RNA sequence: ACGGAAACUUAAAACCGUGUUGCACUGCAACCCGGAAUUCUUGCACGUCG
């Protein structure tokens, strides 16, 4: 059925009466392709620093962005219905991946060491 | 029988022919459909044997 309807109930310490309440999940082996795409990031400045590209010094801090930013979503939420156990998930097999551009060979293959770190 | 009396300033001819209101321009940049609710409280596998 590809969705659940998983219930819940409310009970009101006034006088215990049950009230009820459907939260519907996705399916907890539902996989999902993941794809995101990062760039030379070659700056449009309001600021005056203009032509300011970013070299890979700048570009490999943002893959432990890449690594805090999804290390604690394994373990924080996604979804609603919040605090109560929903939307833990595990992100798998990551890697980036030169789709175009001029990366040399070095330095990829070191952006995804961040990958690996969650 | 007045230097008198008669007479068109008249006939035709195109202000026409060549010519783009055209060329450069992201409806774009930023935001979680997110926060708090017990599937619960009443309930014995048993009456029945000349």
């Amino acid at each position: 059925t590809l969705t659940e309807v998983k219930f819940e109930n409310a009970i009101n310490r006034v006088t215990a009466k049950a009230n009820p309440r459907q939260m519907e999940r996705v399916i907890p082996g539902s996989e999902f392709a993941f794809s995101l795409v990062y760039e030379v990031s070659f700056g449009t400045p309001d600021e005056e620093q203009k032509a300011s590209l970013p070299s890979s010094d700048e570009i490999i801090e943002d893959f432990n962005a890449i690594a805090r930013g999804l290390k604690l979503l394994e373990l924080d939420y996604l979804g609603g219905s919040g605090t109560r156990g929903y939307g833990q998930v595990k992100f798998s097999d990551l890697k980036a991946r030169a789709a175009v551009g001029t990366l040399d060979r070095s330095l990829l293959e070191m952006l995804n060491h961040e990958l690996a770190a969650v």
